[PDB]
């Protein structure tokens, strides 16, 4: 699969990409000099756990095209950019490793965190890995990395082999942690990638993100191991913890710069530990705001607490039975029909094991928008905005516009599948369908 | 006239109803087995004394579509939402009888008190006439009950002469406070509701209404007979108003079931005086929202004082002369002249005794505005609406759309009596004139 | 069959109406407190002598709606306006009984006998009821229509029976002149009515239709029976006819009120008779245009003063034999064909003893169009338009929109059986088809 | 709820119907001079099984629009297709009575049985109820029923007394197995008819309907009562049943001409009867022809038997679980998605609990047609013609016109709900399909 982010010469720029699993969006950004499946450790895991896996490569790595032009952090983020925006993404984690990680700071700081849901650095860069006076922090000079690209145009092949003693501690975890044939697959990937690139890449770590850190604002999290050659944890993730004190700050020890695969355990441990505490995070934040809005149209009494409860349980993840929810809803006294439609949409909305029930003829019509024309046209012309939308923030306002009676048919038209958009906007047009309907 | 409310197969679903009188909006639901025309003798009464009557027929019954389908008090109480949403009634009165109490408390528990005014509760079935183990209070068994849908479905026809034996105490009151032709006629109502609908009304009288009768919040009134066969006074209305503290209790002593036609003196009588209360509360609302619009485009000073005093007192009925009035108006200083038009338009609406005072000039000159001809044109146009309009709501919002320029000529045509509206709809307009002034 | 006169609220105001036959429009305006069908007797009746009857039921009774506003005779005469507009009638005959007396008087006065050919009074309100000073010649004073109001008010399902007592004078004709039955249908018809209306109708009988009077142009006739106890024929009809000396003056002799049921053969003998003059002179005023019309397409000479005399010998009734003619028709040589067709098209509408003669084969093949495909479609198009047609100028204008090759083939359809038209109608499309053709 | 079945003058012609339940279509035509309530005791019934319920007012009867003209069987007839038509019904059963029976006889002769499943003639006119030369076994001759069209025209009203009198067998019946009041309700129905429908009903009962018998080859059921004294049995349903000796004759002995609410008992256990064992009639041959077509594509082997096993026992009624049989289609070895997903198609088409399952995934990807708009734009256009089919032999043929990649997605439309077609309909499609498929 590929998502074309350029165009060089004659030939179109084209980034080889995966998009495996269903859940959240975890986009996996590679490290240098390999590419997205070096990731198959973390990916692996990550579907179990019922995540959306996504990975790609970077330009001039992997089976992505190799330009000569665009290795830059400016670049790399736009093309990041386009990869979200194409799939469109929304309340998606960010995951960076090597290089991956100035990927991650400068897409935030450039593009917002409107799809991003939180972020994660793993190996770090940041904040600036140039030693200078402004900087003393920095783990080398200017002429130390222009070393490097020398020693890469000198034989791009040998260089490789002297890479990865150093990216896995082959020294330490060679038999142990990491097998001959595993590093042997690893060089490949590393031959199989462009030549221009190869030599292009390492002058883009000195890349200064001390300006990035700031704009962060998504719950964030910083993976280091204390054995890193190539980046070592002083110059790196400790002087990155200071400029990010709010990040959850992991240090595992004794691993190298390669710990994606050495010490994959200790790794995803960590990942799928604040991966689930960012996920419930914000799905409390959202569903309360929706709790809230949907309380507001029930008639206050001992039914209306009854509603809550079931509402907690669910969000909670106490997977209740939805024949029976559907059925309690049905043949609940005192519940008007368009309470029990929306209810009902919400319900079907949020209950994960859908068991396989048909959209429920109390549902349609309360929905139906009476089988006028006009309702049925305004529904539509909403429903093409919806489309476009991707914040829940940003569905409600545009949903206000229109009237109660073209948001009851427009849920209608989602809810029979003559429509498909996302859940956070989902929620958006039901919670402004319930803010009309509370102003009557 | 009909009102949609269902389908049923290839037919649709139509209420007969009935729309006469202007003023406040007082709903009638009839009871079984009749109609809307049940209620003639309350509906005279009520339209002599000032009020907006709406009667119509429950599904299946009178001249309203007789389907085999939703004959449950959720579904008729979604009628009766049908009903008052598609004649958009506000700040109404529901009455109901025999069955007819079972939509109002339906009604009111499932949708809100929104367009509710207040409630009326004629010879109730409230709260549970079924007589069970957790329910003593109730009038008799599941049996019992069986008994009557069997009987129905025996011999409709031959059922209704039964039924009205004890429907209005006939050894009693025939010939007394009921006529022969009387019943003859209200069998025939009977005979001509449907089949279905015959037999499949007894299963709903057992319908348990004791979680919605918390659910009234409006004004409530209980009225029963004592000498009450079908429906017995202990087990319906006694009970029923130890859930209802709150609700204007009234026992009419030895009437019937059918007392609505037998005991009408004693029931409009009643009635009336619970009315009056609710509609003298809501005429003094009007006055104070036409006040305050008002008093919304006067600049704040000792003046406004002085024009807020005399407002109160000619809402409060004290006799103002009316040329003194126009004579100060006319001369006040500070006072833009369609400030003083608007309020010489009302002065001439609310002041009594007019004593044949010839169209003051200034007011006319006031009301012209600009002489924009799109002002001019717009005025008759809206002119043209507001004859048609009745509700005082419902003649401030379509006024509203038009702009103040137009509004004010719209003002001057009904001030040169080239025009005839009613003062519900005129305050309506000069509630939507002060709005669109103070609104820039 | 509905016609929108009004509307009250939410609601708009329809009357039932009627239209049965084909002829001269004779409208029948029933009296209190029944409907339209009341004169089903005379319906029958008319009907046989080839009328176009129409019938329709007064605001709050029978079928129509039941307002509670537009109880007067000037709303009274504009929802008979209404009627006659809508319907088009033009050279119409009103029938009034009872309170239709009061219709007919003011439509005449108020709107000009423009579509009116002529009027019929029978048990006339007419000219004044009221007992007063000015008007001795009253039946009763202000005092008892008050009660009779109060009476209606009281119960008028009971009030429906006593009232019936005087209308038939069933102590005199129950048994002998009227059935139980049918009166116990007309109690019916009273029932269904409006409860408002019922009472509002009383105080409508005192009207003053003395200045309505001198406005009558067309010729009249004045029926009543002498037995009448509702309205007693002194002071009606008596001084009726002093004000309306050139009316034609009819006494049935012991007959009461409601006596177009009770002496319905004494009623439609008089009226069938009145009515006569009035068809018969609209009769030649159409066969003159069908001689007119289809002379101008015979060339000048003998011949044309043959046809003229044998087209004049079957209008005036003159049986004249038809196997004769169409031989005559057959062999003249000067004659064209069509000509010839459309000759023997009129030939066997217009004679009434066709005798069981088989379609002739020379006017099938003048008819036939050139057996055009083209010809035969634009035939049937027409045909599809001619059947919705009940007048004849209004299937002449429509019909002139054709082709005279068109309009030959249509006549061919018709002449075949393939057709079915009323004559009216057929005559509109010979005299169409005659227009062509003079215009060739 | 009314159906236009043609125009009278000014006037359009509508016939008042109602459509109740759901199943196949059981059509049933009242007698005179009734309408269709009297059909209360069949349809209460008739629902209770199950069935689908339609009944309508024949012209001038009833609630049905009362013309002067078009009271003859073939006018009745013409209706009856109007009806049959507007409402689109397939696969029904006509049942008449009295006047009805007539209807049946001359629709299914002019019409053709294609919308019909099965006849019932109750009191049945039939063969020719005139005595004559030809016709010996006629009940009376011509002066006979020129006498009884006198009687209504001398008094309607009084006529429906006597009439009621035979109809029922009052001397018998009257307060056995007809009640007083049951007998005023008929009467009531009566006077509501037509008056010049009353007097032109009667001239249609001598119809001669022995040639429309032989064009009856849907299977037939005559039933009548031995004490009929309005249709004597021996000049009726004897001579009736020897001519249609194919027919199930039934003899209720002592049943009155209106048997249909005095023996009502034993009218709806014989009708239902004979329903029951024509609906399993053609469910079993046409059941057994999709059978064939479904097993056609299936490879021969052990799991053919058991398909062909689960198939019979859902088409037996041995309503089976759904959830059970989709797992045990989705988990079975060998079976082809395309297979699975038609005869997922046809399981949820043929079950009738559908007990809420969604539409499964396997099923619409199956029928999805790979995503060529190609397949899809064939897919509509054969929509479009099978929404105007209506036998399953026409639906199979013009199905196979088109490829089976196009009907294959054409099926899925209906599946996904994205199409409405008539489940006769629906079986020819997948049966083309599956013919399409074997070939090759």
């Amino acid at each position: 699969p590929f998502i074309t982010v350029g165009q060089e010469n004659s030939t179109s720029i084209d980034l080889y990409y995966e998009d495996h699993g269903t859940g959240t969006p975890v986009v996996l950004i590679h490290g240098f000099p390999l590419s997205g499946h070096s990731w198959e450790r973390q990916s692996a895991a990550l579907l179990d756990a019922g995540y959306r896996v996504i990975t790609y490569d970077r330009r001039g790595f992997g089976q992505s095209s190799q330009p000569t032009t665009g290795y830059d952090y400016d670049t790399f983020a736009a093309d990041l950019n386009t990869v979200l925006e194409t799939l469109d993404l929304q309340d998606a984690v960010l995951v960076g490793f090597s290089m991956g990680t100035g990927e991650v700071a400068r897409y935030v700081s450039s593009y917002g965190t409107a799809r991003i849901a939180a972020v994660a650095f793993l190996a770090s860069l940041e904040p600036f890995l140039l030693k200078t006076d402004d900087n003393p922090d920095g783990a080398a000079p200017q002429e130390f990395f222009d070393g490097i690209v020398a020693a890469v145009k000198a034989d791009r092949y040998a260089f490789y082999t002297g890479f990865f003693n150093d990216f896995y501690n082959l020294d330490e975890n060679l038999g142990t942690r990491i097998s001959e044939e595993a590093v042997r697959n690893s060089w490949n990937t590393a031959a199989s990638g462009g030549f221009f690139a190869a030599a292009a890449a390492p002058t883009t770590w000195y890349t200064d993100f001390r300006a990035d850190i700031p704009r962060i604002d998504v719950p964030a999290l910083i993976l280091h191991g204390t054995g890193d050659r190539t980046l070592p944890i002083e110059n790196t993730a400790r002087v990155f913890h200071k400029a990010l004190p709010s990040a959850e700050y992991v240090e595992v020890e004794g691993a190298p710069h390669g710990l994606l695969w050495t010490h994959a355990e200790e790794v995803n441990t960590a990942l799928l530990a604040f991966l689930a505490k960012a996920q419930e995070a914000q799905k409390q934040k959202l569903l309360t705001e929706v709790e809230t809005y949907v309380l507001s149209i029930i008639p206050s009494g001992p039914l209306k607490a009854e509603i809550a409860q079931r509402l907690e349980d669910v969000f909670a993840g106490k997977n209740t039975d939805l024949e029976v929810l559907m059925e309690w809803l049905k043949t609940r006294p005192i519940l008007s029909p368009l309470t029990k439609g929306i209810l009902g949409f919400v319900f079907t909305l949020t209950v994960p094991s859908e068991r396989g029930l048909q959209r429920r003829r109390f549902v349609q019509n309360a929905l139906n928008g009476n089988g006028d024309p006009n309702n049925m046209d305004k529904a539509v012309k909403l429903y093409r905005k919806l489309k476009r939308e991707i914040t829940f923030h940003g569905a409600k306002e545009i949903s206000l516009s229109y009237s109660a009676g073209a948001l009851a048919s427009c849920m209608g038209l989602i809810y029979n599948r003559m429509g498909a958009v996302t859940t956070e906007v989902a929620f958006g047009l039901v919670c402004a369908t319930c803010e009309q309907i509370a102003d009557s």
